[PDB]
């Protein structure tokens, strides 16, 4: 897997970011993960997390992985980065996130995220708090 560069639009929830990918505005869906919805427990909390992630970051990266580029809804589904850090990892690793949509194509990093998602239950962060 390469790294190539990110050009953000505006960050959208927790697990989606809008990208402009080869001129297209376009959803990204962030792989392996699943954040709750905006409206749920911790919604308001991931939402505010990867936007900060991503916005803050002076090095803004995406990585495919080796399948399906663009889901069923034609979102791009890749690993994005800031400055160097995996947000898919860092939501994980903060409990903000649970390691989730683990497709055979497309599940590099399982093994990272789920290193990271014990971590955060051990911990008993937020998702893992009740
Ligand atoms: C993360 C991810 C989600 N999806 C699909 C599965 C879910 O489809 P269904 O709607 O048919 O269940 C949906 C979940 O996305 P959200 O968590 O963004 O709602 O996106 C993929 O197809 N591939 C992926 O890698
Ligand atoms: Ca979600």
């Amino acid at each position: 897997l390469h790294k190539e560069p990110a050009t953000l639009i505006k960050a959208i929830d927790g697990d989606t970011v809008k990208l402009m990918y080869k001129g297209q505005p376009m959803t990204f869906r962030l792989l392996l993960v699943d954040t709750p919805e905006f409206n749920e427990k911790y919604g308001p909390e991931a939402s505010a997390f990867t936007k900060k992630m991503v916005e803050n970051a002076k090095k803004r990266e995406v990585e495919f992985d080796k399948g399906q580029r663009t889901d069923k809804y034609g979102r791009g589904l890749a690993y994005i980065y800031a400055d160097g850090k995996m947000v898919n990892e860092a939501l994980v690793r903060q409990g903000l996130a649970k390691v989730a949509y683990v497709y055979k194509g497309n599940n590099t990093h399982e093994q990272l995220l789920r290193k990271a998602e014990a971590q955060a239950k051990k911990e008993k962060l937020n998702i893992w708090s009740e």
